[PDB]
């Protein structure tokens, strides 16, 4: 799936305007990016946490140091997952 | 940051009341959640791709099978805000 199929999902699910659920679904990942730009944690009870975390450096190849925007998902969403 | 402060995100950057905003964002994670539970990769462009991943089987000799897990691998746009 992708963003558009994401906006008509929310659009059926609300009965919300394709115009309204995409500034929606716009809005929240532009969000979700700040927060983590700015060095947040975002918790979202119900589906997990987005923060960013640090990878050092390793070590002929040598990969610099990064960081990493990482997810953790709730137990809801793994338990949907695995079933 | 957490679900109510990208609600106020929502509800100041689109046309939407803070109910509206609450059951868009609500709405927006719950069909992430539904594509992944249907094994869907869900793609979204400048932000990043929510993957199923497998969970390594392991090791009288007993074999735990393999599961299917949630992932993310942020996009480029997202790693370089963050780097």
């Amino acid at each position: 799936a992708n963003k558009q199929d994401l906006i008509a999902k929310v659009a059926e699910a609300t009965e919300l305007t394709k115009k309204d659920s995409a500034a929606a679904v716009d809005a929240v990942f532009s969000a979700v990016s700040s927060y983590l730009a700015k060095g947040e944690k975002v918790q979202l009870i119900g589906f997990g946490n987005f923060e960013v975390r640090e990878r050092a450096a390793r070590k002929e190849i040598k990969i610099k140091a990064s960081k990493v925007p990482a997810f953790k998902a709730g137990k809801a969403l793994k338990d949907a997952v695995k079933h």
